[PDB]
């Protein structure tokens, strides 16, 4: 079964964890990916609270983390490798600027750039690159998977996870879990 990651506390630290499948823009809403982060997230013994890295309505992606943890807080993947520096440095203009040969795994521990359960390997985010919420172009927040209407997502082999593409909602990506706070 999945291993658990038993974080060894020392400095404070917030994980960003992928979603064991990939979904399409119809995820039931925003309510709906976040109780998937929160369920893959206990499974693999995590206490803190993960949230879709995603904008819905009135909530821009940015403002998902509390504002004391945003400007140092480093961000690290689930085996604790960095992968930015703090919340903020993602939304400095970079598009999500990562590491370069950092990598992203899902909470059973799989790298979803290697592994052909992600078929597609781009990230929805429905947000610009100051992570603020793009009504026009996040699924009727997470609401759809018809072609017609679109997610704004991001393609991972570029290293940045804000990369602007406006991709139709009938479309199965990765989505992230981001800790909203370090406890
Ligand atoms: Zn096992
Ligand atoms: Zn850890």
């Amino acid at each position: 079964a999945p291993l658990a990651h038993t974080h060894q506390d020392f400095q404070p630290v917030l994980h960003l964890v992928a979603l064991n499948t990939p979904l399409s823009g119809g995820m039931r809403g925003i309510r709906g990916a976040d109780f998937q982060c929160f369920q893959q997230a206990r499974a693999v013994g995590l206490s803190g609270t993960f949230r879709a890295f995603l904008s819905s309505r009135l909530q821009d992606l940015y403002s998902i983390v509390r504002r004391a943890d945003r400007g140092s807080v480093p961000i690290v993947n689930l085996k604790d490798e960095v992968l930015s520096p703090s919340w903020d440095s993602l939304f400095s203009g970079s598009q999500g600027q990562l590491q370069p040969g950092a990598r992203i795994f899902s909470f059973d521990g799989r790298d979803v750039l290697r592994h052909p359960a992600w078929p597609q390997k781009s990230v929805w985010h429905g947000s610009d690159p100051s992570g603020r919420r793009l009504m026009e172009s996040y699924c009727e927040t997470w609401r759809t998977e018809t072609t017609g209407a679109t997610g704004q997502a991001s393609s991972l082999l570029s290293g940045r996870l804000l990369e602007q593409k406006a991709a139709s909602c009938h479309n199965s990506y990765i989505v992230l879990c981001i800790e909203n706070s370090f406890m």
